[PDB]
């Protein structure tokens, strides 16, 4: 019992963190096999960040200009290349601590753990969601660039995010491990619109099932709804429209609790229309959307 | 910017987790140097847990009865002893992955990270507080016993908690690494009173300073208060009384923001008396008490 915003154990990722320095800029790198992945803005100075010509900036750099330190030992750089917004620094030694890994591009609404790092050293780990507007509400300061987001399946780390930038609104933007930004963002010091965010409806429903499993049941009502009726309410409250694909992923939780998905939607409809009335659900006074149905099943069953 | 319920990177602790089996019971162990630490209820069967005579139960066990597996390899047990509610299993090999470590008994109101484990394997990491009533609101299922709580200072892991038991209320009880329970709890299958909990006032104030630092300022008012006036309000709302020791630890945050501690107490007084009025602070609709002033300073400065 109990339900927490749990992150994956970060050990496999800690072993990949390195410090990358180029000129006067230092940020975090990810050492997997014989390649170091890091945000390409490592080659920029503050004056360059206004409107950087990354191709031109990288042309003035040689392998010896990229200083890569793993803990206290220095890595020899034998190749460099830019893929989208990431730099891939080929090194002469494969990381002995490389876990089994994949590079994945997550969908918005999916969750992942972030190992926040500074100067190649890990400071903390937290769970978060890729927002529907492709931003993340993280905790990052200057120097945290290159920190990565990931998921773990048994022994395989699926890297999904590399941190690049803080928007003027204090929300965070980044790329997949191929250097492609999530969302419309560009790696420049310019104000950029994140766009309208929504609440991740399937995740709130999953968290409501987690609450019922763990004893918080006060919000269960004598009502039911339909997908169309619920979606009218979701539209009014800036919630993502629920589809049959969402209903299908909630199947395991509906089977476990015996509460039909549309019955749980009617509880969520009443919570949206009436509020919490000063009450709480799983220690929260708002509807939590950072747990996927998969996360709820994993945490509620103790998957390692 | 951004403020998250961040846990320490769990890598150093993952490397210490082992599986301990005795008879039919399997739980988690902590392998540091040549000793495996685990909850003493590993020697019990379900029938024994009603009123166990641990001394008598352990007398029927020999070194060969404790099966300790680190990953996939088996550890040879050359000694066993009971210290309070923990068993210390001497093994013939020192853990090569033993980090620099200490055993500490935390004070209530202090926070720590938990690496939840099942069968010696890590499932997740989360940050939590030792409640004023010496319980923890964790996320643990059967088999999670032996999972540990810890803090990290540079390269040193300070183990503070070992998970033992789930109370009938769904809250969690455990011991320090010398086997001494936090609180009045005994390791028996009997209903046990946790006692009145309170909100950790110094932590809420620290989190209010974190909110101001990160931009959430709506709760700042034109008022001030005194320790005695604030404590009358704290008493009414089941908050711990604030002392000058608490004011002193909030000094760094008061200096950073320029908001006097008693001025921040007046904001907290008004939030307690008026509520949030449907608004949020750092993504929360309630007053958060799981961040110490130290945690706020660490997260807001990027300490690794
Ligand atoms: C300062 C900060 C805070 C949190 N997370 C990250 C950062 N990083 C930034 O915003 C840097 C400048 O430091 C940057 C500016 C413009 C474009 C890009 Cl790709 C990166
Ligand atoms: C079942 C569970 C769930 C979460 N965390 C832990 C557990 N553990 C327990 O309560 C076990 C029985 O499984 C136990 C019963 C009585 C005393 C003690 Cl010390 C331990």
């Amino acid at each position: 019992s109990g339900f927490r915003k749990m992150a994956f154990p970060s050990g496999k990722v800690e072993g990949c963190m390195v410090q990358v320095t180029c000129g006067t800029t230092t940020l975090n790198g990810l050492w997997l096999d014989d390649v170091v992945y890091c945000p390409r803005h490592v080659i920029c100075t503050s004056e360059d960040m206004l409107n950087p010509n990354y191709e031109d900036l990288l042309i003035r750099k040689s392998n010896h200009n990229f200083l890569v330190q793993a803990g206290n030992v220095q890595l020899r750089v034998i190749g460099h290349s830019m893929q989208n917004c990431v730099l891939k620094l080929k090194v002469d030694t494969a990381n002995p601590k490389t876990p089994k890994y994949k590079f994945v591009r997550i969908q918005p609404g999916q969750t992942f753990s972030v190992l926040a790092c500074y100067n190649g050293s890990p400071s903390g780990v937290y769970q978060c969601a890729m927002r529907p507007n492709f931003t993340i509400k993280g905790s990052f300061l200057n120097g945290s660039c290159g920190s990565v987001g990931f998921n773990i399946d048994y022994d395989c780390v699926s890297f999904c995010y590399m941190h690049h930038m803080e928007l003027p609104t204090g929300v965070h933007a980044g790329t997949d491990l191929e250097g492609n930004f999530y969302g419309p963002f560009v790696d420049r010091q310019t104000a950029q619109a994140a766009g309208t965010d929504t609440t991740i409806t399937v995740n709130v429903l999953a968290w409501l099932y987690a609450a019922v499993i763990n004893g918080d049941r006060w919000f269960l009502n004598r009502f039911t709804t339909t997908l169309n009726d619920f979606n009218l309410v979701a539209m009014k409250y800036n919630y993502e429209p629920l589809t049959q694909d969402h209903v299908d992923i909630l199947g395991p939780l509906s089977a476990q609790t015996g509460i039909a998905v549309l019955d749980m939607c009617a509880s969520l409809k009443e919570l949206l229309q009436n509020g919490m009335n000063g009450r709480t659900i799983l220690g929260s006074a708002l509807l939590e959307d950072e747990f996927t149905p998969f996360d709820v099943v994993r945490q509620c069953s103790g998957v390692t």
